[PDB]
C-alpha cells in the first residue's frame, strides 16, 4: 500500500471511532496522520510485545485531545489494544478513554490533555535518558540510547509551560528530543491569527533549539527528510514546523474549527471516504495494511538485540547492571527501610531545634548515599528550600549528576519531574516556596492522577516566614493539597517527623508526597518508642491524660509546640487533656478504625484544632462542636513572632478557646 | 546634583531601610536606580497629589521584591509616603510592606511579588488604555493618552506567564507598553547561565516587540535615548535590555547573589557610601535633593491641563464624559439594580431547563447593553464557555470593542484581567473550563488579595461534562476556591440562581466572583418572592417541613435537582425533611448568626450534603454526625449520565444514604 493509504487508516479509524462515540476530536488525528506514519513506521524504536522495554523510544502526544491518533497507532502496530476497544472509545472502563491515560492502555507513556504538560513530560523523559545514559553507559556498552518524540499543537505553544520547559531543554542541550508542531492555523475560537502571531521558529531558536521550518506535513518525503536532519543534530533539541490541514480529507470541514472537537457527521464521513479513496467500512482494516503497520517482528528483534547487549554489560559491570534493573523497576534498596529507621531513631535520641526545611535537607543527606536514583532540584531556591546535599551534582555541570537547577519555572519543573518519574530509573524531588504550588498546581494534580512517585518539597509554609508578607505567606494551600485524591501531604512538627515524612514519600509506590516545611526553628518533641513508630500513621497521641480525655488538641507542624503549651497549662489546672500531632491527614485516614478511635475517640467532641492555615479545613476533625485556632484571612508583612501574636497563635488564645469550648460541653 | 547623585538617593534609602528592618532585598533597587531616575524624572506623567488621576501613566514593578525602589521613588517625588513609613519597612501595618500592595500606599498601582504577574498586570493596563482611548477619544479630544511602564527581572522572564502575556501584547500591538529588563545575570541560585540561557531579545522579537539591546543601565544618557526610541515606536510594545550590576555601589556584594535578598550589613553599607560618594546619614535627604526629585509642581500642571481638556470634552460630548467619569470611578449605572432584578424576576416566572453555562450567556446578553464597561474574554473557549453575546466585539478587530480572545493562556488571561480592573474604566470577565483555574490559580488569589472586581466564568464544572474524562472533570477545585480569603464562589442550581450570581459578581466592588457552571441542563426550582430574594444570601431554605426537620439536605448546582427528588420521596413516606440550596458558601457565611441558624438549625444534626465535588469540604456544614454524597476520587471517561450513576448521584442512593443516616441516629 502507499504511505498515504497507510496514513489514511489512522484517519478512518479516528473519524469512525469519534462518530460511534458521538464524542471526541477527529481533526488533529486526521491532520497529523501522515507525520505519524513516517515517524512510527520509519523511526520509532519500540516493541508492542513489551511496552515496558527499558530502552524503547518514548512518544508523547502533548495535544492529547487527539487521542484516537495514539489509539490508532497502538492498534495498527500490534499493541494489546483490539478493535473492540476502539469501538468503545470514550465508553465507561474502556481502554480508550477520551484523553490518553498511562496505565489504562498498553503503550501510553503519560496522561495528557491539559495542554502544554505533554511537552513538559517529554522534556523530563529526555532529561532522564540523558542522565541515565551518562550514569550507566560504559565504553563499549551503551545500554541507554533512545529518543523522545513529542507531538504538540497551538495550544501547547501558547501555554506558558511550553516556554518554561523548552527554554530549559535548550540549556540542557537535549539532542535526543524531537518535537513536531502541528502548525494548522486553527484553535477552538477559530483562525489563530487573531490571538496567536508568534514567529514560533524564531522563539525556539532563541531557546537554542534546532528548528526546521516549512515542512509539508502531508508529504512523506518532506517529513522523512526533516526527521533525518533532526536526528543528525545531536547537541540541540529539534522542532519540526509541520504545516498541516486539520481534518485533512474532509471536503467541508478540513481547515475549520468545526473539525477540532466534534464528530464530523455521517454524511461528511462518507464524503471524506470518497476524497481519501478509502474503501473500507468502519472498523475494517485489510490484512495488507496490518502487515505494513505491524511492529511486532521488528520490535521483538530490536528488544532481543538490546537484551543481548544488556547481558554483556552485566558480565562486565555486574553491580551497575543490578542497579539499573532495580532502578528501572522502581524498587527500593532492600536495606533502605532498616537504615532509614536507624536514622529516625538517632534523631529522636539526639534532639535538635531546627527548621523543618533544614530537617528536610538533613534527610536528603542521610538518604542520598542510599538512593542513587534521586534526581532532585529546586526552582531557583536551593539556598532557601535547602535541596542540596554533599553529594548533589548539577546535571548542567556533569551529565551523570543528580540535581537540576530548574530556574524560576515551578509549573514546568513539576511536569518535567512527572516525565522523569514516568521514564523509570529515577526518584525525582522538586522544590519551591509553598505559595508557588499554585503556579504548579495542575502538574501536582497530574502526578496524583498518574499515580507517580515524586517528593514535592514546599518550604516557607505559613505566616512564620515573616516579612515577605501576604503574597508569599501560605494560608489555604495545604487544605487544597489535603483534599486532592491520591496526594499525600505531611506537615512535620520537628526534625523527627520530617525524616519520617521523607521516608514515607520515597517509599510510596503509587503517588506523590508533598512536604510542608517551616522557615523557622521547630522544637523537638519527646516520644516513647510507640509514639515514634506511630508518626508514620499520620496522626498519633503525643501528650495524654489518664482515662478518657475531656479535651483534645489537634495540631500540625510549627503549631504543635503551642498546642503542647496550652495542654500543659490546662493539665496543671486539672483538665484531662490530650495533644494529637497530625503530620499527615491522609496517612491517618488510611489507618484502621481502632487506631483512629484510639487517637480521636468518637465520644470526645471537645476538639481544638491549631494550625497556621485556613480554618475551614479542620471541620473534618472537629465537627460542629469543637474549635479551630487557624487563619481566616490573608497574612501581613511583619516579623513572624508579631504575626503569630496578631493572628491568635498564643497560649492565652488557645487556652481561652479551649475553656470556652469546655463550658459548652 | 548629578543624575548619579539623584539615583544614589534611591540606593541609600533602599539599603538603609532594608538594614533597619533586618529584612528585604537591596540588590535590585540598587541595580535599577539609574533607570528609575531617568524614567521618573524625565518621562513619567503623574501627579503625586492625585494618585488617582485618570490619565496618569501607570508604572509597575514586576520584580516586586525590590519594593524599596518604588517606596523611594514615591517618597522622593512627593507622594503621601513620609520618611517615618520608610523607617517602618516590613513592620506591622506600615505603608511599606515587604512587597508592594495596592490600596494602602499612595501611588502603588498593583500588588506584586509573585514573579511574572506584574508584567501581566502591565499588559492589562496597556490594553485598558488602548481600549478606553478607542472608545472615548474624539476628533480634537484625546482625553485618554498614557503609557504603561514596567520593570522586570530574570525571574519574570523565566516564568511561563511572561510568555503568555508578552506574546499577546505583541499581537495587540501595544505601542504604549514599555518594559525595562533588569539584565543583571544573577538569580537566587547564582549565575543564571546554569539554568537560563535564552536569547531574550530574539524571543521578544518573535513576539513582535521592538527590542533595544545592550543598554548601559548605569548611564543616564543611554537609558534616556532608549526610552525616546521606544516612545517613537507606536505600533509595538518595547523591551529595553538594561545591563545592570545588582547591588551597584557595594564593593564586596555588587554583582553577587548575596546582594539579592538579605541586608548588606552595616560594615558593607559604610563601604557602599564611600564608593558612591553618598555622605548623608540613614533616612537623611537634603532639601536640594528633594527639590530636584519633587514632582508636585510638574504633576499639578499636567493634571490641570488634562482637566481643562476633559472640561472641553464634556462640553462637546456631555453623555460620553459622564460615562467616562462613572466608569473610571467604578460606579454602576443608576438603573442597573432595577433592570437586573426585573430580569431575574422574569426568569423565575418563565422556567427554562438549560445549562448554567447557557444561563450565564443569557445574563451577559441581558447585562451587556447596560454595562458598556464590560471587557470580557475566554482562553480560546468562546463557543464552549459561552462568553460572547450579540454585542461582543473583539478588540483585535476593532480597538473600541469589548471582548478579548486571550488564546490558550489561562494564567496570563487572569493576571491581565487584574491589570484591567486595576486600571479603572472596565469590568473584566474571564473564562475557561473550571479545571484550568488550576493553571491560573495564583492570579485568582491575587485578585482576591487586591480586592478587585472581576467575574471568573468557569464552565464544565463536574463529571457532568462526560467523556473528556478525569483530566478535565473538576472534583476538588471548587473547595479550593471556597477556602480562599475574600473569594466569592457561586455554583448556581438553575438559570435564576445563575442570574443572581452574575448580578452579585458585577456589583461586588471589593473582590472577585467565580461562577461554577454546568455543561448539562439544570431544572428550574420553584420559589416564593422571599426565596427568590434569599438566593443572594448564599444559602437558603428551598423545601421545608412543618416542625423541626429530622433531615436536612444541603445541595449546590446540578445536585439540587437530585436533593429535591430525594426530599420528595422521603416526604411522601412521612419523613420530615428540608432542602437547603447553597449556591455560595462565602455569602452564606457572611450572613448573621440568626439567619444561618434559621437555615441550618443547630438542633438538627442529621445533615446530608449532595455535590459532585470533593466530599471532605462538606464537614464544615454537615459535622461528624451527617452524611456526604460526594466525590472521593478522580473522575472517569464515559457519558455523563453513566458517571452520575457510577458515582452515586442517583435518587435511590441519596435516599438510601439519608435513611441509613437516620437509622444510625435512631440506634
Ligand atoms: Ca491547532
Ligand atoms: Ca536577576
Ligand atoms: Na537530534
Ligand atoms: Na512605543
Amino acid at each position: 500500500s502507499s504511505r498515504k493509504e497507510l496514513a489514511n487508516a489512522i484517519r478512518a479509524l479516528s473519524m469512525d471511532a469519534v462518530q460511534k462515540a458521538k464524542s471526541g476530536h477527529p481533526g488533529a488525528p486526521m491532520g497529523m496522520a501522515d507525520i505519524a506514519e513516517v515517524l512510527w513506521r520509519d523511526f520509532l524504536k519500540h516493541n508492542p510485545q513489551n511496552p515496558s522495554w527499558a530502552d524503547r523510544d518514548r512518544f508523547v502526544l502533548s495535544n492529547g485531545h487527539g487521542s484516537m491518533l495514539i489509539y490508532s497507532l497502538l492498534h495498527l502496530t500490534g499493541y494489546d489494544l483490539p478493535m473492540e476497544e476502539l469501538k468503545n472509545f470514550r465508553q465507561l472502563h474502556s481502554k480508550t478513554p477520551g484523553h490518553p491515560e498511562v496505565g489504562y492502555t498498553a503503550g501510553v507513556e503519560t496522561t495528557t490533555g491539559p495542554l502544554g504538560q505533554g511537552i513538559a513530560n517529554a522534556v523530563g523523559m529526555a532529561i532522564a535518558e540523558k542522565t541515565l545514559a551518562a550514569q550507566f553507559n560504559r565504553p563499549g556498552h551503551d545500554i541507554v540510547d533512545h529518543y523522545t518524540y513529542a507531538f504538540m499543537g497551538d495550544g501547547c505553544m501558547m501555554e506558558g509551560i511550553s516556554h518554561e520547559v523548552c527554554s530549559l531543554a535548550g540549556t540542557l542541550k537535549l539532542g535526543k528530543l524531537i518535537a513536531f508542531y502541528d502548525d494548522n492555523g486553527i484553535s477552538i475560537d477559530g483562525h489563530v491569527e487573531g490571538w496567536f502571531t508568534d514567529d514560533t521558529a524564531m522563539r525556539f531558536e532563541a531557546y537554542g533549539w534546532h528548528v526546521i521550518r516549512d515542512i509539508d506535513g502531508h508529504d512523506a518525503a518532506s517529513i522523512k527528510r526533516a526527521v533525518e536532519e533532526a536526528r543528525a543534530v545531536t547537541d540541540k533539541p529539534s522542532l519540526l514546523m509541520c504545516k498541516t490541514i486539520i481534518g485533512f480529507g474532509s471536503p467541508n470541514k478540513a481547515g475549520t474549527h468545526d473539525s477540532h472537537g466534534a464528530p464530523l457527521g455521517d454524511a461528511e464521513i462518507a464524503l471524506t471516504r470518497e476524497q481519501l479513496g478509502w474503501k473500507y467500512a468502519p472498523f475494517e482494516i485489510p490484512s495488507e495494511i496490518y502487515a505494513q503497520w505491524d511492529a511486532k517482528e521488528a520490535g521483538q528483534a530490536k528488544e532481543s538485540a538490546w537484551n543481548e547487549k544488556f547481558a554483556a554489560y552485566a558480565k562486565a559491570y555486574p553491580q551497575e547492571a543490578a542497579e539499573f534493573t532495580r532502578r528501572m523497576k522502581g524498587e527500593m534498596p532492600s536495606d533502605f527501610d532498616a537504615k532509614a529507621k536507624e536514622f529516625i531513631a538517632k534523631l529522636q535520641a539526639n534532639p535538635a531545634k531546627i527548621a523543618s526545611r533544614k530537617a528536610s535537607q538533613n534527610a536528603i543527606e542521610a538518604f542520598g548515599p542510599l538512593l542513587p536514583e534521586f534526581l532532585g532540584g529546586s526552582a531557583d531556591l536551593a539556598p532557601s528550600n535547602l535541596t542540596l546535599w554533599s553529594g548533589s551534582k548539577a546535571i548542567n555541570e556533569d551529565a551523570a549528576g543528580n540535581y537540576i537547577h530548574y530556574g524560576v519555572r515551578e509549573f514546568g519543573m513539576t511536569a518535567i519531574a512527572n516525565g522523569i518519574s514516568l521514564h523509570g530509573g529515577f526518584l525525582p524531588y522538586t522544590s519551591t516556596f509553598l505559595m508557588f504550588v499554585e503556579y504548579a498546581r495542575n502538574a501536582v494534580r497530574m502526578a496524583a492522577l498518574m499515580k507517580q512517585r515524586q517528593v514535592m518539597v514546599y518550604t516557607h509554609d505559613s505566616i512564620g516566614l515573616g516579612e515577605d508578607g501576604p503574597t508569599h505567606q501560605p494560608v489555604e494551600q495545604v487544605a487544597s493539597l489535603r483534599v486532592t485524591p491520591n496526594m499525600s501531604t505531611w506537615r512535620p512538627c520537628d526534625q523527627v517527623e520530617s525524616a519520617v515524612a521523607w521516608k514515607y514519600g520515597v517509599e510510596r509506590q503509587d503517588g506523590p508526597t508533598a512536604l510542608i516545611l517551616s522557615r523557622q526553628n521547630l522544637a523537638q518533641q519527646e516520644r516513647t518508642e510507640e509514639q515514634l513508630a506511630n508518626i508514620a500513621r499520620g496522626g498519633y497521641v503525643l501528650k495524654d491524660c489518664a482515662g478518657q480525655p475531656e479535651l483534645i488538641f489537634i495540631a500540625t507542624g510549627s503549631e504543635v509546640e503551642l498546642a503542647v503549651a496550652a495542654y500543659e497549662k490546662l493539665t496543671a489546672e486539672g483538665v484531662k487533656a490530650r495533644v494529637v500531632s497530625m503530620p499527615s491527614t491522609d496517612a491517618f485516614d488510611k489507618q484502621d478504625a481502632a487506631y483512629r478511635e484510639s487517637v480521636l475517640p468518637k465520644a470526645v467532641t471537645a476538639r481544638v484544632a491549631v494550625e497556621a492555615g485556613i480554618a475551614d479545613y479542620w471541620y473534618k476533625y472537629v465537627g460542629l462542636n469543637g474549635a479551630i485556632v487557624g487563619m481566616t484571612t490573608f497574612g501581613e508583612s511583619a516579623p513572624a513572632e508579631l504575626l503569630f501574636e496578631e493572628f491568635g497563635f498564643t497560649v492565652d488564645n488557645v487556652v481561652a478557646k479551649a475553656k470556652e469550648l469546655l463550658h459548652h460541653h
